[PDB]
RNA sequence: ACGAGAACGCAGCACCAGCUGUCCAACCUGAAGAAGA
């Protein structure tokens, strides 16, 4: 890794942001009061690795 | 009633002229703002 070379992202779209709350497995979908903002599904992003 | 008396070893003269404290050298290497149930 010590030659692996990654980039940071490109322009992402504004618009393309949300907010989704944890969501558990256990038996369950237990609600979690943990809110994040979050990119929404099908959205592009561009990197560049080396 | 002295081989003695008198007599500045003194006068003018820049330790000064030329000369980069310079040349070469990544503040660099590795690291998920992330996870219970």
């Amino acid at each position: 890794f010590a030659h692996l070379q990654v980039s940071d992202s490109e322009t992402i779209d504004l618009e393309n942001l949300k907010v989704y709350q944890k969501v558990d497995y256990s038996k369950t979908a237990k609600p979690l009061p943990l809110y994040r903002e979050c990119l929404k599904p099908n959205t592009e992003i561009t990197f560049t690795v080396s």
